[PDB]
């Protein structure tokens, strides 16, 4: 520039796959498989201490995976190199990621043993049982089937309805609603999926704070802002994103406490009796997860990246790839049971102590594709309005320093002082991350070359070039 | 190349008009004829409150006009391919402006029912000497001529005198009255122009506070600084103005009070009586016009821009102009009254309340050709040394991947009545262009082709001489 | 749009209205025919007068 | 306000005037043998609610 910043663009946002050219030269990786054990409803923590014992795992949550990887101007290469390595840079390219699942078909479960809940109104049996001291039960549910993965190299965007907190102008008091406002936040691991009561906060909108489960009461409930993120043209917060949700009316109930709301008492007929009392207009459909089938199962079977939403397609601009895994299906709940004494030897419920876990697997198969970006001044120019730390960690000019002199604290040693001494010794230091809060898969040397035994390999070498297997594949019929 | 680009420079100095290219699509437009309807002496209030019934308006103050245009860019016409936005912009200039006017011959008038005023100067009738008995009349007058206008498209500056710095005992004594330093500052609409007291301040810098009318005595006093805007070197601030003024001296009148000042018993002999007693100097000049008569206006006759006096042509830099009107020859107030209750058809004040009015009437018509700026980045550079923001508007280049939008953006009010809420709204705006309140007329809805509709237009065709368009014909009458 | 006399004669007879408010042929007629004096408020400004109720 | 998707919702959508819009080259149209007039070629409706009847 001049001109200008560019132009031109914006509007109209060059794409990289005009001028980002791709190689037959591929890598391979994948992951050792992965198991985290937790306690799905709450961590059990040491309670005379502050520290987790048992953890929180579960399938309900989004499981959220910062993985880092190499950059291929790091090695000392095999000989990929045929040209001015300021003529091109390097940068990665995965096409094509398979996401496994190791655990059996079945579902987890979750529960809260005092679920706010009255009576039931689906059919009657009660107007009100109670508008006094207590009135909450023994009650669990497994939340929605929720299957979904999304890839994308920056964090994705989640959106939820936070508290928008009383207002004086228009009359909400305490003990009505506040008025909500959607508050938007990153989708980061350990985050609680929809439920059905809509996607909120759940920390401070509840008071009694014992309405639903200890799980979601601590999370944030989140859906998936798809609609900001391809809206993105680049993608680079998603290039890549499936669903496939549902839940059915398991039985209509009415909540635990009386009316807030206000009644208009002229849309009905005064009645004598039970008739003409109101109960509380505080219905609320509960929900229940489907039916799991292998049919169903999105998790297996490769999911390609050789095309992505986005203009990204993996390619790295900080070497970073965020992997978001929903699996609700094959997150099996495991019972098991230990025996406090063999000092009581009849069947005994205060004998036979029985105890839930969570077990979690997740694996991760890679094809790397090793691609390059071509520069040229213009190019450079573009890239510099994009975002500069870019050209920097590539290392690109033009720097100054210089620089010296002078220096401090000369002779010595010490050495009393004198001499000089100032002292005064540096760096605290701080301070930001950029953590911020997922699960770390470093990878920097899992990366192959071949591709012919691993599993996915073998079918992106049969879809790509059309060989090869090696030897055979299928049927026939059969 | 190239690289960079000087501005190119500026001290080499141009007209502003070297690289903007008249085309000859021209539009007009003009409004409807403004009222203002005041009280001549201050605002007649209610008493329970600061809100106005009546407003302060005459034509012996500012009124200050801002004139709002689209950018034309922006403005759809049916045909456009005059423009495009990746070569050009556009920009208006004003090529006619008619002052219409409209109202019967009549002055303003002012008063004070506690003028101070002793003896008449003009005559030896009584003394002007020492006094403890201080006299105050009820006088009125009407003030001095001014007919002027400016038409520019930046805020334009008028002069006064204010308090400047101060004494070392109190102020408006005898020789501890302050020194008065000149401040110029920005013309406010309803403040009060030149009267025959001059252009300064009565509030602070008369201590009396009753020697001269109530419409100037809480109010500043300015005449427009001529020098300073013409000896600005883009003439942005104005480019055109007139004027048609003088004062007619009522009488020179002589105000009560004791004698504070000094007079010499070297420049005169002594003897009895008048010469051995102290003449007051306390005279004021009475500002009155000398005639005034509707064809020694200035007014109701066409002014046609080609090449502003400024460095300007007439452009309308920002797509405003800022036009300020003075007009007394007319400024006629018309006294009304209400009878409650006819019982003696001789006044009783339980009868006929007695009313005072000034309607002010205004109209502006205008032919405005458009012109085209070519986007060449020397043009673009000068321009912005000049000022940048004529450019940010225009807007170039990233935005990576784009930020502010989209991204994707809104949320998501859209107000109803809870509504989401908490709100306050974000915050009022002032214009850059705006410090004091201005007679806003909006013109973004009033744009024709055809010119022969309207009579300045035509006036404007047959002065143009194209095609070739009569011009005049005789008679006229006769 | 294609238009000529012809295919107007029939867009008329469908939906008068449509042309009519286009009104890029036709006549309504334009205006025209005055504008003024003066409207509304009547007066504007300074004023706030009365209000105007 | 008793607003919910169990009751219709009615969408008045106002759209530019196309015969006299912002254009880049334009300069065939003549008003009496031609108009203009807006065809929209798509849309989505985004529902950005999560399920819950």
């Amino acid at each position: 520039a001049t001109v200008y910043l560019p132009p031109v663009p914006v509007s109209k946002v060059v794409s990289t796959d005009e001028y980002v050219a791709r190689t037959n030269i591929y890598y391979h990786a994948g992951t050792s498989r992965l198991l985290a054990v937790g306690h799905p409803y709450f961590p059990i923590k040491k309670p005379n201490n502050n520290k987790i014992l048992v953890p929180k795992v579960s399938g309900l949550q989004y499981r959220v995976f910062r993985i880092h990887l190499p950059d291929p101007n790091k090695f000392g290469f095999p000989d990929t190199s045929f040209y001015n390595p300021d003529t091109q840079r390097l940068v990665w390219a995965c096409v094509g990621v398979e996401v496994g699942r190791g655990q059996p078909l079945g579902v987890g479960i979750s529960g809260h043993p005092l679920l706010n809940k009255l009576d039931d109104t689906e059919n009657a049996s009660a107007y009100a049982a109670n508008a006094g001291v207590d009135n909450r039960e023994c009650i669990s549910m497994d939340y929605k089937q929720t299957q979904l993965c999304l890839i994308g190299c920056k964090p994705p965007i989640g959106e939820h309805w936070g508290k928008g907190s009383p207002c004086t102008q228009v009359a909400v008091q305490p003990g009505d609603c506040p008025p909500l406002e959607l508050i938007n936040t990153v989708i980061q691991d350990g985050d609680m999926v929809d439920t059905g009561f809509g996607a909120m906060d759940f920390t401070t909108l509840q008071a009694n704070k014992s309405e639903v489960p200890l799980d979601i009461c601590t999370s944030i409930c989140k859906y998936p802002d798809y609609i900001k993120m391809v809206s993105e043209p680049y993608g680079d917060s998603l290039f890549f994103y499936l669903r496939r949700e549902q839940m059915f009316v398991r039985h209509l109930f009415n909540r635990a406490g009386t009316v807030g709301e206000n009644v208009p008492d002229d849309l009905y007929i005064k009645g004598s009796g039970s008739t003409a009392n109101l109960a509380s207009s505080n219905y609320f459909p509960t929900p229940s997860g489907s039916m799991v089938t292998s049919d169903a199962q999105i998790f297996n079977k490769p999911y390609w990246l050789q095309r992505a939403q986005g203009h990204n397609n993996g390619i790295c601009w900080g070497n970073q790839l965020f992997v978001t895994v929903v699996d609700t299906t094959r997150s099996t709940n495991m019972s098991l049971c230990a025996a406090i004494s063999t000092s009581e030897t009849t069947y005994k419920n205060t004998n036979f102590k029985e105890y839930l876990r969570h077990g979690e697997e997740y694996d991760l198969q890679f094809i790397f594709q090793l691609c390059k970006i071509t520069l040229t001044a213009d190019v450079m120019t573009y890239i510099h309005s994009m975002n500069s730390t870019i050209l920097e960690d590539w290392n690109f000019g033009l720097q100054p320093p210089p620089g010296g002199t002078l220096e401090d604290t000369y002779r010595f040693v010490t050495s009393q002082a004198i001499a000089c001494q100032k002292h005064t010794p540096p760096a605290p230091k701080e301070d930001p991350l950029k953590k911020y809060t997922f699960w770390e898969v470093n990878l920097k040397e899992k990366f192959s070359a071949d591709l012919d035994q691993f599993p996915l390999g073998r079918k992106f070498l049969l879809q790509l070039g059309l060989k090869a297997k090696p030897k055979f594949t299928l049927g026939k019929r059969k």
